[PDB]
DNA sequence: CTGTATCTT
DNA sequence: AAAGATAACAG
């Protein structure tokens, strides 16, 4: 029991003796010496802790974490109660409930409840320096999630890749188009929902594109 | 009014 | 690479 789920490790610990991940943990472990890191050690893999890896069938891309005082914990745009939706949050929850009838804004800000049913939280980047937002990036990160999509598009049939923002977005290559479907639109933050977030309607299109591959789909409001 | 990306140089 | 411009709205 630890910080990797156990599929997951099964599937990525190949990636543990590679020199670009010895220098990424070396990094950040540097980093939490000298600054406070989002998120805490034992809640960066939190994304591997929700479902077996075999049964994703949906993953939303983000850019990085929440880098607001305990916000991240390891699934992307989730907070754990009592922390209050951030903005990004709120406005999914807004883009939500005109894109799904019977969503209603759950109250909270955990997503524990998507990850449960094979919907991968991820950020293209997975640390960040306090109030320093993508602070992390191009120290290792994108190589390591490079590796997770690429086992899921190598490994997996018929899934949904969600692109929210410019950084997850360039994960767009390793992905068979053909294969998978991949959907791309702008960050759900405020600075950028208006950039077509808000309308995209992301939810009802993976659940459509989830039935026609035989798939059971999504509840987002199981939260 | 301040804090929450994206494009350009 | 890093920073300026630009932008849109809830707390």
């Amino acid at each position: 029991m630890e910080f990797f789920g156990e599929s997951w490790k099964k599937h990525l610990s190949g990636e543990f003796g590679k020199p670009y991940f010895i220098k990424l943990m070396g990094f950040v472990a540097e980093e939490r010496k000298h600054y406070t890191v989002y998120p805490p050690p034992h809640q960066v893999f939190t994304w591997t802790q929700m479902c077996d890896i075999k049964d994703v069938k949906v993953v939303i891309l983000g850019q990085d974490p929440y880098h607001g005082p305990n916000q991240a914990h390891g699934l992307c745009f989730s907070v754990q109660r009592p922390v209050p939706p951030p903005p990004s949050l709120e406005n999914i929850y807004k883009e939500l409930s005109t894109d799904i009838e019977d969503f209603v804004h759950p109250g909270h800000g955990d997503l524990s409840g998507w990850a449960k049913q094979g919907v991968l939280l991820l950020n293209a980047v997975l640390t960040v320096r306090a109030h320093q937002a993508n602070s992390h990036k191009e120290r290792g990160w994108e190589q390591f999630t490079d590796a997770v999509v690429s086992w899921l598009n190598q490994n997996s049939n018929g899934l949904v890749f969600l692109l929210w923002g410019s950084y997850a977005q360039k994960k767009g290559s390793a992905i068979d188009r053909k294969r998978h479907h991949v959907l791309q639109t702008a960050h759900p933050s405020p600075a950028s929902v208006y950039r077509g977030f808000f309308g995209c309607r992301h939810f009802s299109k993976t659940n459509e594109l989830l039935q026609k591959s035989g798939k059971k789909p999504i509840d987002w409001k199981e939260l």
